[PDB]
RNA sequence: CAGGUUGUACUUCUUAGAGGGACUAUUGUGCAAUAAGCCAAUGGAAGUUUAAGGCAAUAACAGGUCUGUGAUGCCCCUAGACGU
């Protein structure tokens, strides 16, 4: 057996409600780690964290800076790749550009109507792309202003879960065949594909219930889809007819992240963090359920937290579970192969 | 420590418009024939129907009001008038 086990690293704490979302630092000279880490969570909070390098006690990190712009949660967060600028989606209906910094909120974009589940950072820094309840798609300006809104016939029913990006790498060498895209996921559980234009490239129905989460290969050669549908859908942008694998995955899907280079996939559930290995066809690589550290306060017992968020570091070594309890477990990985 | 001034300044305090927010939320081998519900702890601005009120069905009670009304039936007073 080739055995994947899992040692804790830590806990950071000190996010009052749930943790929605998590943002670990671009590597930026290559091959280097990642110092820096971000978080969202209900709690109306973006948290900016100093992290320990060894573990002291039972904890991973300690709570640097607070960023307080917010009425209601903050659904999505996403990093400019100067890794100096954060953005936050919120319910509040609004957007926020963070310096990282200064505690300062930069411009927030304003003009959305309902609700925002998820945000987007382009390639160039200079396009942002907002999702929400209003079916609707919305291009930024970083000066703060809508430039685009996708129409009805392209759009799609209910809601816009999460909205990402098609990376180019850097190298013209890394082997890019396709056109650039952005993903859409949605509660009528179609996944969406358009091109730079707004114009619908390729529209799916990918689930039969509802979608919460999509997140994009590193080569951007494939997509990971998941929802209230207990399935974990991925796909190859050369044939759609079929999807390319499909995974059982413990009741519901939260979130989904791809190793930046491991090639595995990561799943967020409401029973605990699922880890697929794409080298070999079996159905459960690594399993993690987390018994709850609140829960040791005297009399009350929990059901498990479920968790809300997952990222991965830059060198894809140490990984990152937002929760239930407002608690971000950190946990990396030994490999003992018989 | 106090005044006086000031600005392509600002919203914590102050107005008060928009929109949030609480649904008894979360947890509970707590009581419930596990159903309505109650209870506790935690979080929470707020968990006594959040608090205090407005409205008030069917029916009555020959309740009160001709002295609130230029709402009136009938009765009475009409030039030293019960009129002004
Ligand atoms: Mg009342
Ligand atoms: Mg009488």
């Amino acid at each position: 057996s080739l055995d994947i086990q899992v040692v804790k690293r830590g806990i950071l704490e000190g996010h009052s409600d749930w943790v929605t979302s998590i943002v670990a630092g671009f590597s930026q000279k290559e091959n280097e780690d990642s110092p820096v880490l971000i978080s969202g969570s209900r709690d109306k909070t973006v948290m900016i964290w100093k992290l320990y390098e060894e573990e002291q006690n039972g904890y991973f990190g300690i709570p640097h800076k607070a960023l307080t712009g917010h009425n209601h949660f903050v659904s999505d967060l996403a990093l400019s790749q100067e890794n100096c600028f954060a953005i936050s989606s919120s319910w509040d209906k609004t957007l926020r550009l963070w310096d990282l910094r200064t505690g300062t909120t930069y411009k927030r974009f304003v003009g959305h109507q309902s609700e925002v589940y998820s945000v987007a950072f382009s390639p160039d820094n200079r396009q942002i792309l907002s999702a929400g309840a209003e079916r609707e798609i919305k291009l930024w300006n970083i000066l703060g202003e809508c430039k685009f809104s996708s129409a009805e016939k392209e759009n799609h029913s209910d809601w816009v879960s999460c909205v990402r990006y098609s990376p180019i790498m850097k190298s013209a060498n890394k082997v890019q065949p396709f056109a650039p895209y952005f993903a859409s996921v949605g509660w009528d559980g179609r996944l969406k594909v358009w091109n730079t234009n707004f114009q619908i490239r390729y529209t799916f129905k990918a689930h039969e219930s509802n979608v919460n989460h999509l997140s994009i290969s590193p080569n951007g050669k494939y997509i990971a889809t998941g929802g209230k549908d207990k399935k974990l859908l991925i796909w190859d942008i050369l044939n759609l007819t079929y999807p390319q694998r499909e995974f059982d995955a413990g009741s519901t899907i939260n979130q989904i992240a791809f190793n930046p280079k491991l090639q595995w996939v990561a799943v967020g559930t409401d029973q605990g963090v699922k880890i697929f290995n794409l080298m070999t066809q079996s159905k459960a690589p690594v399993c993690t359920i987390e018994a709850e550290p609140i829960t040791k306060a005297e009399g009350q017992k929990g059901k498990n937290p479920q968790c809300t968020s997952l990222a991965w570091n830059a060198l894809g070594k140490k990984l990152f579970a937002g929760f239930t309890d407002g608690v971000i477990r950190t946990f990396s990985f030994e490999t003992s192969a018989n």
